[PDB]
């Protein structure tokens, strides 16, 4: 009696294995393979944070658990994930051509990325949807942003303030709170792209939650073109508000990110790492969402209130 429907998960990507690295970041380069050293760089810091083969494993288990989820919480409708990635296989026309072929017809997305943009969500969305219509026999229906969902807000509010909680009392009462997202070329202001202004409100959105009246918004890993992209990033941030205010510890939350990838591991637990090892104070990060039941059981009720269940 249900009803058959598509979940295209979709994201970034990620290497599966160490050999994997060169034509990932070549493919997000633009066709420009890394220099010898930086592929010798890149390859120590994925052994710094654990290895590889953890990553691209999450977004998999991400999309599983809330393929299982979405069939338990709901009655009508049976769902089949398929994982739609940017910067390697699967590449979002390789799921959207699975879908068609399996069957599939009506079909549900969702990026796994909070805030919308139209350098990313927009573009895997129309991306997911130019590939159906060449196909024909299948329909979209794409979340633009779900940064803003309660479950959401309420996760990251949360671990917060148990990290808050956890601090010596004199910490508490002289820490600084950093909300950040993977940085974008400002260019996007061109468009009017509402990416900048989610991250704010993702940002006062969790510090009003939970309970913290000092907090800065940031960016974090920032690519490499001769155009100016959004900052401050998180190092520079850091070190500016410690240089003014003095704060002893630093909370980050890369609400931007939903799980534990290179962004996180290295930009935030290693550099943001040095710059508050370097000034004295104490570094926090909070458990990423990941596949945690907490996490899953949120963006289920974004998927089901996209199709106005
Ligand atoms: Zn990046």
């Amino acid at each position: 009696s249900r009803k058959k429907m598509g979940l295209l998960v979709m994201a970034y990507g990620t290497p599966y294995k160490e050999e994997d690295i060169e034509r990932y970041y070549t493919h997000i380069r633009r066709g420009r393979k890394p220099e010898p050293e930086m592929l010798q760089d890149l390859k120590d810091r994925y052994e710094a944070i654990g290895g590889i083969s953890p990553l691209a494993q999450i977004t998999e288990q991400q999309a599983h658990n809330l393929e299982q989820h979405l069939n338990e919480i709901q009655d009508e409708i049976t769902f089949k994930a398929y994982i739609g990635l940017k910067h390697i296989e699967p590449f979002i026309e390789d799921a959207v051509a699975e879908m068609h072929k399996d069957g599939i017809t009506e079909a549900v997305s969702i990026v796994l990325a909070p805030h919308f943009s139209t350098f990313s969500v927009q573009s895997y969305n129309k991306r997911a949807k130019e590939e159906a219509e060449k196909l024909g026999g299948l329909t979209i229906t794409s979340v633009e942003s779900w940064y803003d969902e309660p479950k959401f807000v309420t996760y990251w509010v949360d671990r917060v303030k148990e990290t808050y909680a956890s601090m010596p009392e004199d910490e508490r009462e002289n820490a600084m709170l950093i909300v950040s997202a993977h940085s974008l070329p400002e260019k996007i202001k061109e468009f009017g792209d509402p990416y900048p202004d989610q991250l704010h409100e993702s940002a006062k959105l969790i510090a009003e939650g939970a309970g913290v009246s000092e907090y800065a918004v940031g960016w974090q890993s920032e690519g490499n073109t001769p155009d100016p992209w959004l900052g401050p990033d998180v190092q520079d941030l850091t070190r500016d508000l410690f240089e003014q205010k003095g704060y002893q510890a630093f909370v980050y939350v890369p609400v931007g990110f939903v799980a534990d990838h290179l962004e996180v591991l290295y930009d935030n637990d290693y550099e943001c790492k040095v710059v508050t090892d370097d000034i004295g104070a104490s570094y926090y990060r909070p458990e990423m969402p990941n596949a945690k039941p907490e996490f899953i059981d949120a963006l289920a009720t974004v998927v089901l209130k996209k199709l106005g269940r």
